[PDB]
């Protein structure tokens, strides 16, 4: 069910998702609510490079209650 996401855009910052697939696309589209060009997509990370997201400061985690709060 729950996996870390790369999520990028054009020319834009790359930003990192942990949890489920219906979490990371909610949380894309609330990325891409207003952006009138260079919008999100996200992409999977296989569980081979998990230790390079795991614990990072920059990586959202859906698993925490209240992330969506924002939304």
């Amino acid at each position: 069910m729950t996996s870390f996401y790369k999520i990028t855009a054009y020319n834009s910052q790359a930003l990192y998702f942990w949890g489920t697939d219906a979490d990371v696309d909610r949380y894309v589209d609330w990325l891409n609510r207003d952006r009138e060009i260079n919008v999100y997509a996200a992409e999977a990370i296989p569980e081979a490079e998990w230790a390079q997201y795991e614990g990072r400061d920059d990586v959202l985690s859906g698993e925490e209650c209240g992330w969506d709060d924002f939304m």
